[PDB]
């Protein structure tokens, strides 16, 4: 593992600093790992003019600053990040988690060269089916936990939540779906440490990957068993497809307990099996 | 098979480093951050705090009024003896604030340091407190703060980010980040926490010369510093020199403001990398 490095992209929402915890798993076992903050996320990204304002004012109608965000800019700061690594680790893993497997799966499209492993957590593989929807609407995936987005997500730009709502029961559903394992008395800073827009492109967009190019890297797959943002059933069917595209390069499957965020509430088993990887 | 380990300052995070850490890669330089306790995905918050008007938040007792100075630099240290054996050296980087906790972990376990950086960072060195400094002549020129009154009774040095006053708002922006572009996203608003551990700036921080002392160390000035005085950074080297005559600091310099992982991380980590 000395010249190994993880590169991590987070899901929607999120940001690099979901990955934290992780990172420090990660150092003790020797595994050098940098986490990505896509456009839109991280110390750079915007909010709605009314989200930190009392009563939110227009946060149901305003337009995201996230509306002209292509699939291809999310994919191509995953190209640039691994760019920047590529001639100083001889091992690069690119780890993906929930709708990051998108731009990471395009960035493996783009430049095959530039990754030497790719790891889906809980993550969209967009090999049979190219839009990320095309899984979440799935019957497969009907028993999740069924986020508060806004209505009319393309005239937004964005898929909106509020996890800064005065309503406990919106609140409690984003709380179900990513953190179900949460403990009963935990601290609520995670949720002003969520943006509240995800680029529109990010679940909507198609990300068109081949089997000839995405396709032949050595990939392997997390399950989160008791996921319920991203049914495990949907995991497994993605699983399923995308294998039966690749048939000379079948995923490899892991699978760990619990909710959508082992990041959070699991991140010293979780660095131990990337590092196993 | 060098590591930098990242401590934040006051009211940050893990997650203001991310920036300097990409930066760091750059250079082959592997690089964590540590969330001290009370900070990250870790922190609380008062229940007003993301409530319109924010009730309570004046006089509410912080959930962190009982972290003590050991706590924070006994997780520093949890941190750096993690990675010990994994790395050849490591340096402990602290910011602002990070410098008390990260300064009492080094005291505490010297050998899980290799080298210490000082980014505008506290050094408890001659005066065991960070408000010894803060309160100083020498730091009257800072953009000051918003800190709620009586920090000791609730608990916490605390400040409030989602104000509903522009001016209070814009008084955390200059101090912290005053080189910000003049159209930039609101996002760090709600990436600051509102409470710091009393104990962060007011508890004493004990090191000795023949331990904290014999680690080599660099100190990092932030000429353009509106939150710690350039001064104050100058008198802290100078008052630290004296007490180690045969480990002085090594000193570099970065322009610009009190955040330069945020805008400065290229420089920042061709900084580190070269130490």
């Amino acid at each position: 593992n000395s010249g190994t490095l993880a590169v991590l992209v987070h899901g929607a929402w999120h940001s690099s600093l979901h990955w934290a915890a992780a990172q420090r798993g990660l150092a003790r076992r020797g595994v050098a790992s940098i986490a990505v903050d896509l456009p839109g996320h991280g110390l750079d990204a915007p909010v709605p003019s009314g989200y930190l304002t009392a009563g939110q004012p227009g946060l149901e109608t305003e337009k995201s600053a996230l509306a002209d965000i292509t699939m291809d800019d999310l994919a191509d700061a995953v190209v640039d990040a691994l760019a920047e690594v590529r001639s100083r680790f001889a091992r690069v893993l690119l780890v993906a988690h929930s709708a990051g497997g998108g731009p990471a799966s395009l960035a493996a499209e783009k430049a095959p060269e530039l990754v030497d492993h790719l790891v889906y957590l809980a993550a969209f593989v967009p090999a049979a089916r190219p839009r990320f929807t095309d899984y979440i609407n799935a019957p497969e995936n009907a028993d999740v936990v069924a986020l508060p987005i806004f209505s009319d997500p393309a005239n937004l730009g964005a898929h909106r939540l509020n996890p800064l709502s005065s309503d406990a029961i919106e609140v409690d559903a984003i709380r179900r779906a990513f953190l179900t394992d949460m403990p009963p008395d935990a601290p609520e800073g995670w949720r002003h440490l969520l943006h509240p827009d995800e680029p529109y492109a990010s679940l909507s967009a198609p990300v068109p990957v081949t089997p000839r190019r995405w396709g032949r890297i050595p990939r392997t797959y997390i399950r989160l068993d008791g996921d319920r943002a991203l049914a495990p059933t949907t995991q497994n069917l993605m699983i399923a497809e995308a294998d039966r595209l690749t048939p000379d390069n079948p995923f490899g499957v892991r699978s760990l307990p619990g909710d959508h965020s082992p990041m959070v509430h699991r991140p010293g088993e979780l660095a131990d099996l990337l590092a196993g990887i």
